[PDB]
């Protein structure tokens, strides 16, 4: 373990120094070989000497002195708009004091502790000391100095010497401790003149020395880890944070609750590390702690006590107790001094001494007045004034290395991070390769005739898209590494711009690999121009396109906070760019209001360049001459003409240049200009991204058990976890259950309540009044978990009412349930915040309120037998733990039987329990019985069986733990299990259990048939309640429904008004088909938005509501499925109204007088599409754990469905292999139904550019020459007054609809098929969730 720089640590440092000085080999106190060499002096000298000393003033230590310091500071979805308007009006155009006058001085090498109750201003004080005043202001009368410097000097020039870090250890999970510390050592090492010593080896030696100092040498080559990623222990992560902070050159270090959620054995090591840093490296550590042990308190040098923002004492930690006792306060026996000082601000505690009850401060003002009047304050003020006088009498860039060095080190660290977790690049490259192969399969081997003119247009449109979004997932790397970048900026290590540049540079190999793997396959599987130069130009254009898109995505993400948050507004922009690339709406078809968008579209130029490269200067063999068929068997080719935009009469080949000029209006003079435009766009977006990164940042029945033995299978070997345990509980008694780490107290608690998912019971038996456990036991107990798992939107009253309704017997009327909920609220003292939203931990109920709500949720269910509590007091400050203990005592007084597991309690807390069950290592009970007054009886047990007498001022818990040798460094005289087995107290317990079993059995039973039911409420009631709760939670979510509405409305309006009043020419029909195709894009964003709110509900249900048997899994999954339907239906209605009418599709129904039926069918189709989106998202999420994986799988399946939906290529051109994917596609039928409903049964009028000139034979007219063909195939013609006929190949939209395999007579059937698919999804969900999650 860590014992704070013992002799062997000095030996290790001496060996390291010997190795370092021998490596560079190729006074007495600094020679590792010479005797009388002290590691402390070597470590101190390493930082200053053995490196060049810049002429700039750089302090090696800091201390802060200040006087007169004062700091002060100033919903559903319907009302969200009103709240936003009010907030904006407030933005357009009293004082609540936090910290009152304070005076203090902290010198280097002294560890300081800020004591006080929560909300007393300790965190604010430590923020002020660390020049972190953001969010409030300090008074102008306050005199603050840092060894003669100024707060603004520290803020701007000397940033990084003073650091603040409170509760979150932000590290890279997959980076080893050695690498993490080497990075800081390298970045903090000055360069200047490196002659005489290598910088790399010096940094390595410094990192190794600091690892040795903080006892982290054994953690080298081990991943730092995280709460999710496994790595070093939680107590080692804190020491890693300390080592990194001290290695970067921080002198003043402020921590708030950095030890929160740590056991005493590890909090003590944290304080020991802080003390070691203070004494060896002359740092100034300040810590704000709420649960401090006596051993930890013995390490503090100075203490500052805060009472509602008033500093009531500052001085040596060994004199606070005497000062406050002289004030007239009595310290209760067996109370740690830290707890005494903290409780001296609690009216419930803080009992005055006898005779001092009349003259003692009672309010914060009186305490402050006493402190000011005391001689200690006078001495402190004199010392601070002298320090100020001494300081008065006697670097633009806080960073150390140059920008190039910062970029280089960032690139190296990013490469190391990729090496540690190489899953993402490999997955991205393989996905790109596979999806490019699949996409090229449909476009395989495009022919050389004009029949490919469309497909060659589509392929090049989908190549660019594939290159555009290939780097979309890299944005994730921005969000993961953001907190670490902010921390290292606050440490004055490197700038955010340097990290951005390093991130851009590091993924260039990945970008190149993806580009090669996709383009090389695609350009050749899809038959494009085979010229090597053409391929290389295409590759260059794709490379520049992907650079532009990557920079744009990075710019968008630099000002975001979440993937869905960035995708909601960015989806509209990306859809607009995709639409105006130049293929969906060719330039001739673009409207006047939107022709400007194409000018500022970075992808339109790429598409134009690629199309020019492929088509210009190319001749395509004609595939279909318009006059042909049975009536035209032998005619001259002079009369015929090709069916293409640029076709020339009498020509057997069509030139690519004419087709490009006519259809798209692309020209070869723009082939290279577009490259320059794209390069300029890339540079502009890169500059914007860097600028944003730099700037935009910042109970009659009795339950007992006998001989309970419990074993589990570990490494294919049986292990005994519980060894013949026995005991009981009785109404009105609290039975603490304690033991060592390996005592298995938690295992005993879980096994008693039947919450263990493994193991078997061998010898024991659990009884209720002597009767075995029936099926009604699980519903006759309450269980309060350590963690508080509640929905963030439900109110306290609603949270209690849900449980009361779903867990109480049905015969009880709703009024009785509400009355009991009110009674429980009154009992637990929640009337003040009965209607308050639970909210998140940071904003909402505090820890005590959340724990009270957790207890109440179980109480309202009316447990009849027992109330298990899993560590109720753990993870709470002394006062909140005291309050919870008093609440438990009150509950016991009311007739409840309580059995609680207790971990590391204080003497006062332990004195409140009625009975104790103490477990040794291996589940062996050492003591079971009443602990008497002040734990006296328990003390009277061990002392009477050969144990050292308990100290008069020691905590009984710690003493009894160390008597049995459980505590580290403690020696047990003998195993106390055998002592307990034959002690005349085990005999009493056995006799009592036997008497209870023999006697209580005679009592008449209370056999209630409803008790023997798995769930209290019927299935339909559970389903209805769960669905309504989910609907309300979605409605009250802050910005979810509005996000969906905004995304859908914007996308639908843009799509509708891009094709506003679309004309029915030959190109207009294709444009409208691709409009329908693009109507489905918001699928991915909707799924991503919706999944997290399913994650939250699933977590809440499975963690707590599943074992409690509140409702069945079916009522959960069906409720989740039903919750989303109404919102999707409303969204689909809005989208249909925003898209159908702007396109003017109703005009296609006027000729046949079928406006209403077709409109109704289209509305149903759109709403069904949205419902299908929701069902598919839920299906893909059912069997997966993480939401990101479910979203990715849904996107992949949607892409596969869209590829083979019949738009890009019909079944005739699709390879026979993929035909099944064309039939099993839910989207083929949807697209066919939509197209047939919106386009069928109307006329077609060709545009001027689409008419093909036909020269009739000499001595013939247009009609007499073209009528037989018109009878064969549709179309019409016009006379151009020149002798030629302008022919249009299509006269009715039915021809195009048949070309796309869409029929107007099969719309309804198609619709039905789509509905079937929706049904399937739902069914699959209800099955998959059972297979993957239900146990
Ligand atoms: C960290 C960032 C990393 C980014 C990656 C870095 C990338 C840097 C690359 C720098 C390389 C720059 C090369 C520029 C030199 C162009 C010289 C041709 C200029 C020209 O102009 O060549 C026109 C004809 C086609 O022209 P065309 O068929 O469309 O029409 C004309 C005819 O070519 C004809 O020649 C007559 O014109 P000229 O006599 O030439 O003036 C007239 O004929 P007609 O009008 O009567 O038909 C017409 O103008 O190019 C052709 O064939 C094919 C010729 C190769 C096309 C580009 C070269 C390939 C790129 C290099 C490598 C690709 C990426 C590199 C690796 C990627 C990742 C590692
Ligand atoms: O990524 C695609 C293009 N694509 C890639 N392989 C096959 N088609 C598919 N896609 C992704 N989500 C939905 N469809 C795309 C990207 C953006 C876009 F606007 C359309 C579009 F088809």
């Amino acid at each position: 373990e860590y014992h704070g720089f013992d002799a062997h640590t000095s030996e290790n440092i001496q060996n390291l120094a010997r190795t370092f000085t021998h490596d560079s080999f190729k006074n007495d106190q600094l020679n590792p070989d010479s005797e009388n060499f002290n590691a402390k002096f070597w470590v101190k000298n390493l930082r200053k000497l053995f490196e060049s000393d810049p002429e700039y003033y750089k302090p090696s230590k800091l201390g802060i002195g200040y006087r007169n310091l004062r700091a002060y500071g100033v919903p559903t979805v319907t009302n969200a708009l009103w709240k936003l308007a009010t907030e904006g009006f407030r933005h357009f155009q009293r004082y609540f004091d936090i910290l009152k006058s304070m005076d203090a001085i902290m010198r280097p090498g002294e560890l300081t502790v800020v004591l006080g109750r929560p909300g007393a201003g300790c965190s604010t004080l430590l923020k002020t000391i660390a020049v972190n005043t953001y969010g409030f202001h300090i008074g102008k009368e306050s005199q603050i100095t840092y060894d003669g410097l100024s707060p603004h000097d520290i803020e701007r020039h000397y940033r990084g010497d003073v650091i603040y870090s409170a509760e979150t250890d932000v590290h890279f999970p997959h980076l080893s401790v050695g690498d993490t510390l080497e990075f800081a050592a390298r970045l903090r090492t000055p360069q200047n003149r490196g002659e005489g010593i290598d910088r790399e080896t010096y940094a390595k030696h410094m990192a190794s020395v600091y690892m040795a100092t903080y006892g982290l040498s054994h953690t080298r080559n081990t991943n730092v880890g995280n709460d999710f990623v496994r790595g070093v222990s939680g107590g080692e992560r804190k020491r890693v944070s300390i080592a990194e902070a001290s290695l970067s050159g921080a002198n003043i270090q402020c921590w708030d609750n950095a030890t929160r959620g740590l056991d005493s054995a590890t909090a003590l090591e944290f304080i020991r590390a802080l003390k070691t840093s203070a004494v060896i490296l002359d740092t100034t550590p300040l810590i704000a702690i709420y649960q401090c042990s006596q051993d930890a308190y013995d390490l503090f040098d100075k203490v500052v006590v805060l009472y509602e923002g008033y500093q009531i004492f500052f001085g040596k930690a060994t004199k606070a107790k005497e000062y406050f006792e002289k004030m007239g306060w009595k310290c209760p026996q067996r109370q740690t001094t830290a707890d005494f000082l903290t409780s001296l601000t609690n009216p419930a505690e803080r009992e005055p001494l006898p005779g001092y009850e009349d003259k003692v401060p009672r309010t914060a003002q009186e305490f402050e007045t006493y402190w000011k009047n005391s001689p200690e304050y006078a001495e402190l003020t004199k010392e601070i004034d002298e320090y100020f006088v001494e300081c008065e009498r006697s670097p633009a860039s806080p960073y150390t290395v140059s920008f190039f060095m910062q970029v280089r080190y960032g690139v190296a660290r990013n490469f190391l991070r990729m090496k540690g977790d190489p899953s993402i690049p490999i997955f991205s490259v393989f996905g790109q390769l596979v999806m490019g192969l699949i996409l090229s399969s449909v476009f395989y081997n495009l022919s050389q005739t004009t029949g490919s003119f469309y497909y060659r247009g589509a392929a090049m449109f989908f190549a660019v898209l594939f290159n555009a979004f290939s780097s979309l997932l890299e944005i994730m790397s921005l969000f993961e590494a953001r907190p670490i970048v902010e921390k290292h900026k606050k440490y004055a290590l490197y700038r955010p711009s340097a990290d951005a540049l390093a991130s851009i540079i590091s993924e260039l190999p990945v970008k190149l690999a993806m580009s090669m793997s996709f383009n090389f396959v695609f350009y050749f599987m899809v038959n494009f121009r085979r010229n090597p130069g053409r391929f290389f130009f295409y590759w260059l254009m794709c490379i520049w396109c992907t650079f532009v898109m990557s920079h744009l995505f990075r710019s968008i993400g630099a000002v975001s906070t979440s993937i869905s948050g960035a995708m909601t507004p960015a989806t509209v922009l990306l859809l607009a760019m995709v639409i105006y690339t130049g293929f969906v709406i060719p330039t001739p078809s673009m409207l006047g209001w939107s022709r400007w968008i194409n000018y500022i579209n970075p992808v339109g130029y790429v598409f134009e360049s690629l199309m020019v490269n492929e088509f210009h200067g190319r001749e395509f063999q004609c595939a279909q001459y318009v006059p042909s068929g049975p009536g035209y068997e032998n005619i001259s080719r002079s009369n015929q003409v090709c069916t293409a935009v640029g076709s020339v009469p009498g020509n057997e080949m069509v030139s690519g240049t004419n087709y490009l000029a006519g259809a798209y209006q692309y020209y070869n003079s723009h082939k290279w200009r577009n490259l320059g435009i794209t390069i300029g766009f890339a540079v502009f977006f890169l500059a914007i991204y860097i600028a944003l990164t730099e700037f935009n940042k910042g109970n009659r029945e009795i339950f007992f058990w006998r001989d309970l033995t419990y074993q589990v299978k570990i490494k294919k070997e049986d292990r005994v976890i519980l060894d013949h345990v026995d005991g009981w509980v009785k109404p009105g008694q609290i039975t603490a259950l304690m033991g060592a780490s390996g005592a298995g107290k938690t295992t005993l608690l879980n096994c008693l309540s039947e919450r263990v998912t493994t193991g078997i019971i061998t010898d024991g038996e659990r009884l209720v009044n002597g009767h075995a456990l029936d099926s009604s036991f699980q519903r006759s107990i309450g269980y309060v978990q350590q963690q508080d798992v509640h929905l963030e939107t439900t109110t306290v009253r609603e949270a209690l009412q849900f449980s009361a309704y779903l867990r109480q017997s049905n015969k009880i009327s709703k009024k009785e349930k509400d009355d009991y909920v009110d009674y429980v609220i009154d009992l637990l003292e929640m009337t003040d915040y009965a209607d308050a939203l639970v909210g998140v931990a940071g904003e909402g109920l505090n820890v005590e309120q959340r724990k009270r709500l957790t207890i109440g949720v179980e109480l309202v269910a009316k447990p009849k037998l027992l109330l298990f509590l899993d560590e109720p007091t753990s993870g709470l400050d002394s006062q909140t733990a005291w309050s919870i203990c008093k609440l438990m005592r009150k509950l016991a007084d009311h007739g409840q039987a309580i059995l609680c597991t207790i971990h590391q309690p204080s003497a006062l807390i332990m004195a409140e329990f009625d009975r104790l069950l103490f477990l040794q290592k291996g589940g062996r009970t050492a003591y079971f019985g009443e602990l008497g007054e002040n734990c006296q009886t328990m003390i009277n047990y061990f002392e009477k069986y050969g144990a050292d007498p308990c100290p008069k001022e020691a905590n009984p818990a710690e003493w009894m733990l160390q008597v049995v040798g459980a505590a580290p460094g403690s020696h047990a005289k003998q195993d106390y299990f055998e002592v307990w087995r034959n002690s005349s107290e085990y005999q009493a317990v056995r006799e009592e259990i036997n008497r209870m079993e023999a006697e209580l059995s005679k009592l008449p039973r209370d056999n209630d048939p409803e008790a023997l039911l798995k769930y209290a409420a019927p299935l339909w009631k559970q389903y209805l309640l769960v669905s309504w709760r989910t609907i309300v939670q979605d409605w009250r979510s802050p910005g979810y429904i509005y996000s969906k509405i905004f995304l859908v409305v914007s996308a639908a309006l843009f799509n509708g008004f891009s094709f506003f009043k679309a004309k029915n020419n030959m190109q207009g029909l294709q444009n409208q088909m691709f409009s329908v195709f693009m109507f489905f894009i918001p699928f991915n964003t909707l799924v991503q938005q919706m999944l997290p709110y399913f994650v939250k509900q699933r977590d809440v249900y499975e963690v707590r509501e599943a074992p409690s048997r509140t409702f069945s899994w079916f009522a959960f999954i069906a409720g989740q499925i039903t919750s989303e339907i109404p919102y999707q239906v409303a969204v689909g209605t809005i989208a249909f109204f925003c898209w159908y009418y702007p396109l003017g599709l109703y005009n296609n129904a006027t000729p046949t007088d079928s406006v209403n039926p077709r409109g109704v069918l289209m509305w149903m189709l759109v709403t069904a599409f949205y419902v299908y989106t929701a069902t598919m998202g839920q299906l893909c999420m059912s069997f997966s754990e993480l939401a990101d994986n479910a979203a990715n799988l849904a996107t992949l399946l949607f892409t596969m469905c869209l590829n083979f939906c019949g738009v890009l290529a019909g079944p005739d051109v699709l390879p026979g292999f993929w035909i099944f994917m064309y039939r099993c596609n839910p989207f083929t039928y949807l697209v066919q139904a939509m197209l047939s409903t919106g386009l069928a049964n109307t006329f077609v009028k060709c545009a001027e550019r689409e008419y093909v000139s036909v020269k009739p034979p000499n001595g013939e007219s247009c009609s007499t020459y073209l009528d037989p063909y018109i009878k064969f195939a549709g179309g019409y013609f016009e006379t151009r007054n020149d002798g030629s006929c302008a022919f249009c190949q299509m006269s009715s939209t039915n021809t195009f609809l048949k070309s796309v395999n869409s029929l107007y007579s099969e719309r309804w059937r198609n619709f039905g098929i789509f509905i079937a698919f929706i049904a399937i999804n739902i069914i699959l969900t209800v099955i998959f969730y059972w297979l993957a999650r239900v146990p």
